[PDB]
């Protein structure tokens, strides 16, 4: 009966708001204030939101969704029938919740210490080492140290996490957790679709990789860089080698065309974390999109507390499920990398605000990729030399242009293989083809195969390098970032065309375009109410994911890399 189904969705929606709001409160409090106490209230509210999920979920499963005519209702009920962890028996649920908490806590409080010297946390200290040291041995100390302290300490938890997450997936009708994660795209051809996108980025990626390898060879010496082999994973300016723009100084295409020290510019001009968020807010409002509410400025944690409070530093954006309270929790350092991060997070806030009037079951991105893409799209415009000039962080030439595209490539292109491999690994862990006997080995096998990277120190038994990357102990799916990086360029392209830009796509800055804002807004308003091809069609006027926009953006760089690599005789790739 349609009327009983409609009443159920109404009752689900009012009751979810309340319970989700409380849960979000306690999680927030833990995340911003890791103590025995907040941890206990968190584990408590876990049981509460599960009891709600189990009640409504058991109700939802009694409806034959086949017989439902209204498609919105049908879709809400189908999703409520998935209980996630709340399908587990009470004992296993308690253990699962404890395992997650323990993994996240371990990661978030790990330090790496010099004997008789000072301890370094990941943010800011170890991050700053990976970004600015140009000494092999110091990079190595930070890279190995982090894996020794974060990664190896996660290993004790991960087999049990895999068992429980998979058990929950099976109890919701999936074959394993990885199947459940992939189902969020509602795209049976996902794996194939992503593989093809990955393959189209290989020319750019291999040419980038070879040119960076050459430059590393020049700086670190021939005894440390094989010009036909993988790059050591500690030399790319980032703990995970997932983005390479911190080694821009080593790889500048045109060192004659100098570029401002944007960090020193930000610092010298008294930028603060608050200023960084306010500029993102200005950009969203310039498009005719929504401002963040006053409450956001009062409640968000935009820098690392100095008061001895221990926190989850890893930046994140929060929906409190009442349509009024949205926040960001970021340990913001004043630099360009973090400004892009602030935009990314403000993009999530903007989405929470555009879909806040949907039923809570439909308050998500069209697919998780879309959620990740919004803030990045704006940041692409922010990053342009012309925009950075207007912010007084930079001072025509082909030389400055190739330099710019290189800077962008070191972020965008370098991330393509990393973002692809993380869930290639986890999918295989979840489906049981990687056991705990070879977690680490299979990880490095994909690091090699996709990114062309090798470990600077041979791994041993007891290593679990995956555990040294946040998303792994925190159980946050990763393929969304791969989708994001592809579709963000398609969105930029479409927004630029809508805004009347002509000329090379990389020169576009959509600041203040209402036409561009209006496309984003009508897509974000759909939330999860329709298949994601419809939101794609709304923004871009076609319904597929496609690498052609990102290739078009980087085409002048591709031509330059090819000429450069050919001139030097590079052999692209590695064995
Ligand atoms: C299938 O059912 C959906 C959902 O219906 C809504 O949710 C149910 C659980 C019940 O509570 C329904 O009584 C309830 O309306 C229908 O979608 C809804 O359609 C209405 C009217 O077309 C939309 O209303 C708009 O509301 C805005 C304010 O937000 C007004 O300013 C607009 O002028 C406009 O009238 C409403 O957004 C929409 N709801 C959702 C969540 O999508 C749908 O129409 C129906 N399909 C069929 C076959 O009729
Ligand atoms: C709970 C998820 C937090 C996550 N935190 C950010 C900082 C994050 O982990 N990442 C990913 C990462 O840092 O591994 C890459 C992604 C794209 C560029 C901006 C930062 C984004 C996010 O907001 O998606
Ligand atoms: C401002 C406002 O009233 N928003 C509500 C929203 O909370 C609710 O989820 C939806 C119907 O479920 O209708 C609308
Ligand atoms: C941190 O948590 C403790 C223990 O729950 C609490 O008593 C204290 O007031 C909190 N500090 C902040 C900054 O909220
Ligand atoms: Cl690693
Ligand atoms: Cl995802
Ligand atoms: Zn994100």
């Amino acid at each position: 009966d349609e009327a009983e189904a409609s009443k159920f969705v109404e009752e689900y929606d009012r009751t979810s708001q309340v319970v989700w709001n409380e849960y979000a409160g306690a999680n927030w409090n833990y995340n911003t204030n890791i103590t025995t106490e907040t941890s206990k209230i968190l584990l408590q509210k876990n049981m509460q939101i599960a009891q709600h999920t189990l009640k409504y979920g058991t109700q939802a499963r009694k409806f034959d969704v086949n017989q439902l005519q209204n498609t919105t209702i049908k879709r809400i009920i189908k999703k409520v029938q998935d209980l996630e962890r709340a399908a587990l028996p009470a004992q296993e649920l308690e253990e699962y919740n404890k395992i997650l908490l323990d993994m996240e806590t371990t990661y978030s409080v790990a330090t790496v210490c010099h004997p008789q010297g000072s301890c370094l946390q990941l943010e800011p200290d170890l991050t700053n080492v990976m970004a600015t040291s140009r000494k092999y041995e110091d990079l190595l100390w930070a890279w190995e140290g982090w894996r020794d302290k974060a990664g190896r300490a996660i290993l004790q938890f991960y087999p049990k996490y895999v068992e429980l997450i998979n058990q929950a997936a099976r109890l919701n009708g999936y074959v394993d957790a990885g199947d459940s994660w992939r189902s969020m795209y509602e795209t049976p051809s996902l794996e194939q679709d992503l593989e093809r996108l990955f393959q189209e980025l290989q020319p750019l990626y291999l040419n980038l990789h070879a040119y960076v390898r050459r430059a590393l060879h020049r700086h670190y010496g021939a005894q440390h860089i094989n010009l036909e082999g993988p790059i050591p994973a500690h030399l790319l300016g980032n703990m995970w080698a997932q983005t390479w723009s911190n080694i821009y100084d080593l790889v500048v295409p045109f060192p004659s065309a100098p570029s401002m020290d944007t960090t020193e510019a930000m610092l010298k001009q008294g930028w603060t974390p608050r200023r960084m968020f306010k500029e993102a807010d200005d950009f969203f409002t310039s498009l005719g999109l929504l401002p963040v509410p006053p409450e956001f400025w009062q409640k968000s944690m935009l820098e690392k507390p100095d008061d001895g409070r221990e926190v989850v530093c890893h930046a994140s954006a929060w929906d409190f499920y009442n349509g009024k309270d949205f926040r960001i929790k970021q340990c913001t350092t004043v630099n360009l990398e973090d400004l892009v991060v602030a935009h990314h997070e403000m993009g999530h806030i903007q989405y929470f605000m555009q879909y806040k009037d949907l039923p809570v079951a439909l308050r998500e991105g069209a697919n998780p990729g879309f959620h990740e893409a919004i803030g990045d799209v704006l940041a692409l415009s922010v990053s342009t030399p012309k925009h950075l000039h207007s912010l007084n962080l930079l001072s025509g030439s082909d030389e400055h242009d190739i330099n710019f595209l290189m800077k962008m490539a070191l972020d965008k292109i370098a991330f393509i293989p990393f973002s692809y491999l993380v869930d290639q690994w986890r999918w295989r862990v979840f489906d049981g083809s990687i056991t705990k006997e070879n977690y680490n080995q299979e990880w490095w096998s994909l690091r090699l195969k996709y990114q062309g990277l090798c470990p600077p120190v041979p791994r041993t038994q007891g290593d679990f390098d995956p555990g040294a990357k946040f998303h792994i102990p925190s159980s946050v799916p990763y393929i969304r970032y791969f989708v994001s990086f592809i579709i963000q360029f398609q969105f930029h392209e479409a927004l630029c065309q809508a805004a009347g830009h002509t000329g090379p796509l990389h020169k576009c800055d959509i600041y203040q375009s209402k036409e561009a804002g209006q496309r984003l807004a009508t897509a974000m308003k759909l939330g999860f109410s329709r298949p994601w091809p419809e939101a794609m069609q709304l923004i871009t006027g076609q319904p597929q994911m496609s690498a052609s926009a990102m290739l078009s953006y980087f085409k002048p760089l591709l031509d330059w890399l090819r000429t450069e690599n050919e001139l030097h005789g590079e052999k692209l790739g590695w064995p």
